């Protein structure tokens, strides 16, 4: 090659390709969840609005990546976006706990790839990294900390009263 | 010095002084009930909010003393603000019965300086007294008696349910 | 450790307690200079109300760390908050000599935690303090060296009527 | 008275009558200072303002207790209003200098009322004087120390531009 391609690292442009995936994963697991509430024999309308919002957002965490591929000068190289691994998600505590392992994960990709840039030289990638994925993802974390603490503390999941309360007083 | 100052007596003038600092240290407790509500193993949004306006409250409290000081012709003499005795505080309720404790203790600290200003004749220092700080004291101690007992009846601290229930209908 | 902790080193969880001590002292130095401009002799309400703009200001940086700990997964440790040095602070000159030093001694403290968070590769730590902290210290620095330099040239502090007309005109 | 006289002694009533002319007699000394400053060889406009409001404040003063003795069921006796002292009072700080001798002396008077009214057990009439005079005189001592620290400092009465720049900039 492109004549706007300028100090974008190889390695740089592939490592977006593996970012791009990993976060319509991300919006894949969500969207599982979302209709997993949705069921009759579950019915947590506001669980699954909660999954479907997130499920909206990793889905716009993608779309900004491709969207920095294009402008960089480099080109998108689009894999299968994998089955969820779960089928069933059990209760609403056991929800928020899987959420709150997969954005643990996607942190670590992340801070993976700005340790990369880094070592390129390519400040443009870092403040980029920083400016629109780091701190969205700590706040993200922090958020599910709390929902799993207030869900334990209530007495879920062995306390169907608990997780109704939650739904309407803070999901809602 | 004062060309300004007339019928204030050094010790009332001291006393200031003193009462300053309590304020101050009142404030800075609250500040740390706050953060320690704002945990993500505590996660209590209502109960954070609460101190941290009770934190500012005090801190007006300290900066009206200040001004009566200048405007009667003292000299404000400031002491170092100690640490909260706490760094955990253990539950809802525990901290609500030491919010408790410290406001009795800012009061009496307050009807000594009253007793002091009648003491010396000083009628200005005594309505000041009785007009900002006295009434303002007895409504507080009200309230966190009424939030205390209620607490206490649904069952804290041993219910997290309970503590999560007040922190949403009344807290909020 | 906390569920929520990642990448977060020991050393910057304590730098970050130590910091805050020193915007809590900051904001304490400030109350200071601000209730000294408001004696009957002195009484330079402009000068007055800068420094308490500044004082609630600095408190305001201090709660910014205190969230910033939290939501990394670190604890808050709180330290006694010194005495400022100064009782009697001379003159409006002095007065702002006195914050200029102040702020360039926090400045140093925050690139030398700065330094660390690079050293530890803490990215979201580093693009926080960078964010917040950095810039607003040298608009700060800028802002009292004109600030000196005009109450210089205007002759004070022999000169009263110079006082008198940069708190008028200038900071009013 | 009378048929509502209630507690309210003949000392009190008698004290009474002399605060009112005390305070008729203030008047007519805001009254004599503000036209000096309106003289075609003084003119200095702001300053005349200030003291003429001065002098309808105290008329109000007076009006305040005449009323606050019919309502007591006590009666008035009014004596002459004496010539103020000066005819000349020479500079804008010189004015100043006296007002601050006059209200000083008007709160003596007051704080003797008030250890009266208290050695009757007269609490009506010891929170009227809290309520409507104390707070009133200590503010007012500490505004017009302000002003004659203000004057002094840029160099008054020598200087003609001095008492120029405080009309315009503090009195304007
Ligand atoms: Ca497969
Ligand atoms: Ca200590
Ligand atoms: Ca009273
Ligand atoms: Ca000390
Ligand atoms: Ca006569
Ligand atoms: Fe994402
Ligand atoms: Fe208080
Ligand atoms: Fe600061
Ligand atoms: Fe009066």
């Amino acid at each position: 090659t492109s004549q706007v391609r300028q100090n974008y690292h190889q390695d740089s442009e592939a490592a977006i390709n593996r970012q791009i995936n990993l976060e319509l994963y991300a919006s894949y697991v969500y969207l599982s969840m979302s209709y997993y509430f949705d069921r009759d024999d579950v019915a947590l309308k506001n669980f699954a609005k909660y999954f479907l919002h997130q499920s909206h957002e990793e889905r716009e965490h993608a779309e900004k990546l491709m969207k920095l591929q294009n402008q960089r000068g480099g080109r998108i190289f689009l894999q299968d976006i994998q089955k969820p691994d779960c089928d069933d998600w059990e209760s609403g505590l056991n929800a928020m706990e899987c959420a709150l392992h997969l954005e643990k994960n996607v942190n670590q990709s992340l801070l993976e790839l700005h340790k990369l840039a880094t070592d390129k030289n390519d400040p443009h990638l870092c403040d980029f990294i920083e400016t629109h994925y780091l701190n969205e993802q700590v706040k993200a974390i922090k958020e599910l900390g709390d929902h799993v603490t207030n869900l334990r503390k209530m007495g879920a999941p062995e306390s169907g009263l608990a997780e109704y309360l939650f739904d309407k007083h803070t999901l809602g």
